């Protein structure tokens, strides 16, 4: 019942393409914008599309991007609503990079632990939660995305053991907010992959970015606990980075960067 037929759909203007397939701008039914993801065929049967896509059809929340549609016949189509910037990524590294400050990106940020408190309550795991796939609307609003490893985002137990949990998405949230203190830059710098890993599980960790107020370093530090429960909750990341100005950094003040 969220099927559609194919020719509801017209696919004008490719906006990208990953390792799964494409996504293209698009409309629906001659009148709705909206954004169409391609699945490249041999992916997927239809019988297999039907039991993993029951996350995505359940999860509705407003900062989540809305599934509309779905095209289950080879090569299957997912529709979705449109966001107008793209990705958090592009967004933070390009010419808007530039002018967001602090207020704006945990701003952005609370938006975005708003998303994962939904997916908390509703208990399911994100599992690829990262700047990349993040999405940006008018407004500077942001939507989690994409429910199709990336080492430098996830968990110590989940990279290792697949210990996938809310808990190692919280983990991942920390290193989103690194990168909306650095602009979109890659975490561990001068690291790679192996080296990473070795030193996350000697207790490195990242530092407080500069200019970055030391209160937002430390909740950095809380999701990177080597103990997943010790870690925060999405309900408690939103409600601090909605209050921050006020309840933890009453007295900030704007610098060149942050």
């Amino acid at each position: 019942a969220w099927e559609i037929p194919r020719e509801s759909l017209r696919l004008e203007v490719k906006l990208g393409q990953g390792c799964f397939g494409e996504v293209w701008m698009g409309t629906w039914n001659g009148t709705t914008r909206v954004a169409i993801k391609t699945l490249k065929p041999g992916t997927m049967s239809p019988e297999a599309f039907l039991q993993e896509a029951q996350v995505m059809k359940k999860l509705r929340h407003e900062k989540l991007v809305q599934l509309y549609a779905v095209v289950s016949e080879e090569p299957i189509y997912i529709v979705t609503e449109y966001m107008s910037k793209g990705s958090l990524l592009d967004f933070l590294k390009g010419e808007m990079g530039k002018y967001l400050r602090l207020p704006q990106l945990v701003d952005m940020a609370a938006q975005i632990a708003s998303g994962m408190a939904y997916v908390e309550r509703m208990n399911y795991v994100h599992r690829d939660l990262r700047a990349a796939n993040i999405l940006v609307g008018e407004n500077l609003v942001c939507k989690v995305a994409d429910f199709g490893f990336p080492i430098k985002w996830t968990a110590p137990e989940a990279a290792l053991y697949g210990r996938f949990t809310i808990k190692s998405d919280v983990w991942s949230f920390g290193i989103l907010l690194t990168e909306l203190t650095t602009k979109g830059r890659v975490p561990y710098p001068g690291m790679v992959n192996r080296e990473v890993l070795d030193q996350v599980e000697r207790g490195y960790r990242m530092p407080c970015p500069p200019e970055c107020p030391e209160s937002l370093h430390d909740l950095m530090c809380q999701c990177w606990r080597k103990d997943p429960e010790e870690r925060p909750t999405f309900e408690y990341l939103q409600a601090f980075l909605e209050d921050y100005f006020t309840s933890t950094e009453p007295q900030y003040q704007p610098g060149e960067n942050l």
